[PDB]
């Protein structure tokens, strides 16, 4: 459970990311990718590009990053009361694209580097703390999901 500061600080953050959701999204996956390239396996019709231009110039990794991080922006919104956008969203990850938990640490990490590096001033200790906090809530929230319907984490 976040303190009503914590969330704040989240939403300020997320606030500066909706200005840009597509540009957020490609350096997310792009940053993800270079770290964890088991990661890119898993995004089958992205396995193929092979460097950041093409990455940043497909239509396809474009919009799929928006897709994404609209439903992530959603569920931050909640601030926590997020079970009825948490569900559809475990179901699809546990029992089809088949994401581990850890490979939700990994964007975790991309998504706060992201957002330190475009928003520094935004993203100071106290902010990047909070984001961590509802990261791990989310993570947290989505494993029990992922149990709840077979095969774990
Ligand atoms: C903040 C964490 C992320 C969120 C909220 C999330 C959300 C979404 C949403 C809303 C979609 C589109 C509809 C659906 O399939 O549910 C989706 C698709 C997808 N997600 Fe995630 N994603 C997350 C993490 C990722 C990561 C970490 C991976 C791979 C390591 C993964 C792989 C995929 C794939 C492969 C698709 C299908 C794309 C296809 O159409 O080609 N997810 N995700
Ligand atoms: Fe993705």
């Amino acid at each position: 459970v976040l303190s009503e500061g914590e969330w704040q600080l989240v939403l300020h953050v997320w606030a500066k990311v909706e200005a840009d959701v597509a540009g957020h999204g490609q350096d997310i996956h792009i940053r993800l990718f270079k770290s964890h390239p088991e990661t890119l396996e898993k995004h089958d019709r992205f396995k193929h590009l092979k460097t950041e231009a093409e990455m940043k110039a497909s239509e396809d990794l474009k919009k799929h990053g928006v897709t994404e991080l609209t439903a992530l922006g959603a569920i931050l919104k909640k601030k926590g009361h997020h079970e009825a956008e948490l569900k559809p969203l475990a179901q699809s990850h546990a029992t089809k694209h088949k994401i581990p938990i850890k490979y939700l640490e990994f964007i975790s990490e991309a998504i706060i580097h992201v957002l330190h590096s475009r928003h520094p001033g935004d993203f100071g200790a106290d902010a990047q703390g909070a984001m961590n906090k509802a990261l791990e809530l989310f993570r947290k929230d989505i494993a029990a999901k992922y149990k709840e319907l077979g095969y774990q984490g």
